[PDB]
């Protein structure tokens, strides 16, 4: 019924003075990253809620640190995207379509599976971050490339922290 | 692979409540969890896209709202699992259980956004009261209490939105 | 039934060594200021509770800053008044009688009316503050004059902040 | 010398509740106070003596638990006196009113310790619900509320222990 | 039914490399101090809950400061005892048997009696602290002696603070 | 009396960059310094003089802005010296290097104030991109990094101003 | 580019019940102080950036302490001036024209010279602060008098701190 | 060895006040410094030795008092030097300048202690008024301001002591 | 003006179970330290007020750090002495008489002289601290020994910090 | 004493989707920086311990500021290197062998010499940071490039702060 | 260039201890400094390289450990200079004075890492006792006090490592 001020998939001009030929592909990629980070945030939260077993407390905390940091990326990207003249994704349908990894299905999985799913997700996002950071640089959008690099550093760090959790070492003697 | 506990499935809880109590409580908690999760997304969108004469107040207001809703999500998500259920997580399942109609894609004006938020809060207030009542009735005293705690904040958000929408201003 | 240790409108000696001829008129004026600040505090609180409309959130906050700061003046004056050997006003009847402005009537008013009422109140208090500060100085009560000046600075600041809210400028285009 | 108010004795309260309400409430509050006091001691012991592969998490977990239980003790101890009763204090009287079986002397393994803690919390959850229900029923609204507040945290501790005990780990 | 990993009154080796002939008597004394501090903690807490009369608020607070500080000693001793290869006391029976003072009987006593009981308790603990600190030094356990001295300083301080409360001076004119 | 280093004179840096690199870099950095210094003064003025229906939030926004800008001033002035240059400080030189046209004396309406601020941020955005690209190209990695960091914040202030200026409002 | 709502050098009415006969001379003087403090903030900041040599670190810190305190004076004065119904100076020409001291020329001078220039600036401002405070008192603007004295105390304090820096003493052999 | 500046010798101040102004002002400021220094020592002693029924609150009050007084000491000693004088520091000179009679050695009862403290504050109140009036009259606005600020706090300590000494009590 | 409850130089019983044979010599020595630290606090404070020249700022700060740390020692000692059953010195005559070093004469000296006087004071106090700690240990007052060692560590640290200030090195060409 | 899970100088796979062709040279260079920063932390800490003379206090503080900031670089680099699939250096032989500057010999040198040695160290590290950042960018490791630039900015800043300390200016007559 | 004070050269201390006291005391303090410095590096390495089922808590434990050890380093290095000695700083001298055998290069399993850390703490515990006893005996009360304080913390780290290494686990 009600028509929006700016339709989804429509570009407005940005006051930071970058051409639409620059902002359009950047927003396209940023919405994919937004959606992917949003899914990852929900997934990490889920994993915080449901994790159990011998490594419960450490994983419980780790999963919270992850979704809180990922929440930060969501915030940064959604706000910048709008700033660039785009419309950030917010509905379940379009969020699911733009997500760059396959989320864990509903239901509770064991802790190794949860971590593996989270790692695969981070790895998928790492791939998109690099591709999008290279694009931003290429197109002259310096701040975006800088922001993505900032996000990439913490995202990679999250990935190899999961890697360590899954490694084959233990105090079990 | 399949999960160790399916969605919709109930496990036993260590907190000495029977399935007949935990089951309808968890099912209601999931509807509420989905709705809060959907409302967090909506407020956050509004924070991202709001503009105009009241940009700064609404900007900050939407953030306060979604951060407060994030607290409810955490509380409900963890309680639900504690009660022996499986909390809703992903986009498609959230869409299925959300108790209000989420805003369509696209950026709408600030009055429309606030109205959408108010309706969302009202739908949630509706469910909160009924679920808290059910929990009291079934003897889950702590769930009823938690819901009441959340209700107080939720009503407060709702009537704060109402004030923003009210027919008054400094414009003379 | 029970008789007070010190009756209202009765002066005791102060340990800070100022004559009754000094402390009596100073306490008389300070009770008027106490009562006036008490009414203003309640009024600002009211305005915080009831304000609505397009400028809801900013006014909501502003009204709170005001009653919190005014609360501070109430505290300072009530305690000093007792220190000077007087009895601070505390009952509704005498509070209403000593108040130096007309408070807003009961019921909810619009935001421009609320601000106008608050401004008139502050202006009435400003007038009494200057008169009382000049008196204290004149009578040799240095600390009182200093305290009133301190209160006057913040009170005036509150007044012109209300003035700005009511000014004829807007982003409404 | 003899006390000005004996143990088991009720005085009048200034909060306008009659003996017929305050008496059974205080008696229940004492059972709960003793049990929390006994649970604080147990968690603290576990904090002192835990070792093995999950030393650091359990170490910290046991401390969080007893510190949270210390908060309940304070709340109940002070409320009980406020209601006109005498709070249990010493070792032997605590032993008499404790609603669970305390762990024997000696250091046990970490699974046993957690199981003992879970049973302790469950026994306490049992009493909490019944005492809160009694308080609502008798019209002591604030006691019922306080108990609910404590119940929420107590259930949360219980199901956190359950998760630790659950059959899952990173061991592949 | 279930047998412990380490039975109460049984000594394991400590990784801090002190002989059992050293650690055994030290743990024996430390368990007495643990039990005594545990009783004192409960007693101070009780006194916080039940204190009334003209000096209610100050005593209320003081009793809390005491049990919080005593709680700290409990923590330090229980953890070190286990570290030394002993088993800390935790059951009501053995706690009552190892306590070095007679605790106040159940029921509410007046404020002077409560303080006197608390003072006698502190004095009993002071005696054991000195004896045990001298032993630790004598046996070459330097850190224990240091820890006890640290605890002794605060314990003595608590004692003479109670002493002052009970002294025969007052503003009562 | 003569200065240790004259304005416009380049000294060697301890950070191992040739003068042919530091000279153009300091030249640009002085323009940005002067521009940020002017924008700081402008935002501060706006904080002082703003009034009307949106007085309070604009009052706050302007202060957030100048405080953030003062942080850019600090970083650039200090790095410029570090690089072996001399930072501008005087009114005449500031006026000469500034990359936007400053608001004239007088108290303007809040829409005009915001528009002047946007234009100032836009002019600065252009210079930052230019100077960042130059620093990278010359191998002053740290300056390029610093500029990007400042550019991200500057663009953010710019689009926040844009939102304030947009044609939307709660007044229906 | 529209006209200003209030032109520079034009007085508006104040909400705080002071006549234009009072507010006009006060605002004129307040603008000279505003400009002076604004130039001094810049100078101190410059000195923070450029200072080097044997006392680099303490001078580096001292100059920052100074300019941060000066910007507080700026804030207070700019906002008070506006509240009084005047227009605060913000452009480079008029800031240069109203400044009550001669700013240091462009270029990096030695630390002794920098400190001497700062002291001369403080001294010129001290002179103006006293005249203006006296004027405010004289005209019945008690709050402006108070604010000035408050600023004067901090300013004199900076001045004699610089004095000590310049004093003929050191730890050198 | 001889001092850079002898006690009782006036140097010029950088704050542009003639010696005919600073000399009497520093003279009085030294008396206040010595008096506050003595009162600091007295309040501190009282904090050490107080006992009885009101031990704890008096213990606290005395400490609040000396800490506030130490703040007056700091401000006056530093301003006095700033003004071109030399602050008193030695026991003999302190004893000579002090405006009240200090409590003799020994531990007195808490009523006596409080009374001595009141008398000390009263003596100081008199000097502050005198010295503040003088500073104003001589055109040392900032000193007068500082004295008034200190006087407000000092009068407040004085009437707080007065209240402690009043003939009222909970003991019926 | 009534008599003291406990005369100066008279010993009362202590609640901490130490005999007068022990507490008397300990309190005598503790009073000498109390007086010395009291004189040193004054001296360091004086130095804070008067220091000027090339190292004004760091010396200004250092002297404040010093006197604030010294007043903590004063607090600890005054309260411990009282708790032991003695009477702490507070009058100017006896403070001068019990002080274990010669205070700096009145007047503003140079910074090197000020530092040398402070070092000599610390050194005299260091001597007394060691004798008194040894005595406390010897007499079985373990807590006083501990408190003294605690104070000694901080005191020696101040002493060698002054030493470094006075050392024959600088950044001057 | 078992074998290491990953031998020094051996590369493991990284979870962040960078090939060994990329991670190997990056980790090699990162280890040289790790060792260098490790030696510099030690040096700055040493300088904190030993500095004396007329600028004792500010240099004392500056050296602590420096080593604390350097240990943050160490933390970041050690953890990043591991996350990339390498093995961080921690033994004394290899720390000495991989260090990119010559550490100050044992003994306490003068403050000018200490500062010069620190500047030379920073300069050598600045050189390596630039090569390594360029290499990381070149090989497509965007996050390592970003981290290095982040560290470079702080490092250059320390370097020119030392420069100012050494500069030919002072407050001496 | 030659140092102001050569390594192994003793200067006089301002704290009035003869060289015959300070020399052996500084000798031992340098060994402890070197040992703590090495243990700091080792704990830090362990923090970097740890992985597996107990990754997170061990990651945290190692960091708590090295930060506490860095505090011991600071206190000893500074006191050693204060005492008139020269603290070790170079890799070769550090390696020479260290009282335990440091872990070789390479990433070892978490059990090995913990065992190396325990052994290091044990070796250090022995030296601390020796050096503390010596300081007391020589009349350096403050050094003995400092060593005891450090020893208490060191023993605590040691028995915490012991607990981690114990044969208990939640995995049944
Ligand atoms: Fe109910
Ligand atoms: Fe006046
Ligand atoms: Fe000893
Ligand atoms: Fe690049
Ligand atoms: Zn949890
Ligand atoms: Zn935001
Ligand atoms: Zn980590
Ligand atoms: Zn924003
Ligand atoms: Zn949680
Ligand atoms: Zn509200
Ligand atoms: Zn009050
Ligand atoms: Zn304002
Ligand atoms: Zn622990
Ligand atoms: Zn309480
Ligand atoms: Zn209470
Ligand atoms: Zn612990
Ligand atoms: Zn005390
Ligand atoms: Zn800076
Ligand atoms: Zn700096
Ligand atoms: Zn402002
Ligand atoms: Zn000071
Ligand atoms: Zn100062
Ligand atoms: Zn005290
Ligand atoms: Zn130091
Ligand atoms: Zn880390
Ligand atoms: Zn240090």
């Amino acid at each position: 019924s009600a028509l929006p001020r700016q339709a989804f998939g429509e570009m407005a001009d940005t006051v930071i003075l970058l051409e639409k030929a620059t902002t359009t592909p950047i927003c396209e990629g940023m919405n994919r990253l937004l959606a992917s980070f949003q899914a990852l945030y929900l997934q990490y939260q889920k994993h915080h809620f449901v994790v159990e077993g011998a490594e419960f407390y450490p994983l419980h905390q780790f999963f919270q640190d992850c979704y809180e940091q990922v929440q930060d990326h969501v915030h940064a990207l959604g706000e910048r995207l709008n700033g660039l003249g785009g419309v950030p994704v917010a509905g379940f349908q379009q969020l699911a379509a733009l997500c760059c990894f396959t989320p864990e299905p509903e239901g509770a999985f064991n802790c190794r599976q949860m971590l593996s799913n989270d790692l695969q997700a981070e790895q998928a996002i790492i791939g998109v971050l690099r591709q999008q950071a290279t694009q931003a640089e290429s197109l002259g959008d310096r701040a975006t490339a800088y922001l993505y690099d900032q996000i990439l550093l913490k995202t990679e760090e999250r990935a190899y922290h999961i890697g360590h959790f899954l490694a084959n070492d233990s105090l079990k003697v």
